[PDB]
């Protein structure tokens, strides 16, 4: 079935062991850094939300262990705050993660400058497109930081986000390494609980579909037809976001 097909593609499991998944992600990050020694930093945008809070904690753990085990003091986890103009949740998240370094880059100026350039070209952006434009400016800032600190950009994408394609293409979807990929929303909460994360940091989505509906679907459970159809629709519609640019050799799009 299509549901079983999606579950397999995203690597989702019905249930997981929190401790095991935490270690899987941490050792994944550690192993990558050990394989490419020229990498000295992990860069991640912090928003105060569940996903980035979890990913941030895992990145700092990976760095903490590597520094102790290798004695390499040049390794660092860099948390980046990317506000659009003008924090409590972000501040609480930062206190929980305890990142080596915190940078704050206000993206408003660049976004306004981009729109002025487009306006002079005769193009006026809608609030909707502006939202994706902001996500791409955030991607730009993180890659510029990575470029100057010999780092890689960590992403927060996971199964509950990938299934609907609810991320900006080459925006927050533009990252180098995604340690949360495979986990659904509630499973992310499970890991945060095991990490003793402040409860208020992790506790609808669209067309009457909630995260519980999405997680149940990903866990192989039976959900209402209306819900299942909406989910599967979003998935098929956004396949282009989960693959590299389309070439004459691809056939996944042919109907
Ligand atoms: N109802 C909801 O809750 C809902 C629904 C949809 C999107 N969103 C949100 O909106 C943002 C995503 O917006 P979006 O996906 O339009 O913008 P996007 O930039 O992520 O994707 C749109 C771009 O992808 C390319 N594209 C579109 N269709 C294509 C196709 N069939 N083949 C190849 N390329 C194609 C085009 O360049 C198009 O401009 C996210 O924040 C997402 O969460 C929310």
């Amino acid at each position: 079935t299509l549901q079983q097909q999606i579950i397999k593609a995203l690597g989702a499991k019905p249930q997981i062991n929190a401790e095991e998944e935490i270690r899987r992600s941490v050792d994944f990050l550690k192993s990558y850094l050990q394989t490419y020694p020229f990498i000295k930093s992990l860069v991640l945008g912090i928003s105060g939300g569940q996903d980035s809070t979890l990913a941030g904690k895992l990145c700092q753990m990976a760095i903490n262990e590597l520094r102790l085990e290798t004695g390499n003091e040049s390794l660092q986890f860099i948390a980046v705050r990317l506000p659009y103009g003008v924090e409590q949740d972000c501040q609480d998240a930062i206190a929980f993660i305890q990142p080596d370094r915190v940078l704050t880059v206000n993206i408003k100026g660049a976004v306004l400058a981009s729109e002025q350039a487009l306006r002079e070209a005769g193009i006026e952006l809608s609030d909707f497109v502006r939202g994706n434009e902001k996500a791409r400016e955030r991607m730009k800032a993180q890659y510029s930081i990575a470029g100057m600190t010999s780092g890689v950009v960590v992403g927060t994408d996971h199964a509950a986000e990938a299934i609907t394609g609810f991320f900006t293409k080459y925006g927050d979807g533009g990252t180098d390494i995604n340690p949360l990929y495979r986990l659904n929303k509630r499973q992310g909460k499970q890991l945060l609980a095991a990490l003793a994360c402040p409860e208020h940091l992790y506790k609808e989505v669209a067309l009457g579909v909630t995260y519980d509906n999405i997680d149940d679907y990903l866990e192989g459970k039976n959900v209402p037809q209306q819900v299942a159809r909406t989910i599967e629709n979003w998935y098929l519609k956004t396949e282009h976001k989960r693959r590299p640019p389309i070439t004459v050799f691809d056939d996944f799009w042919k109907k």
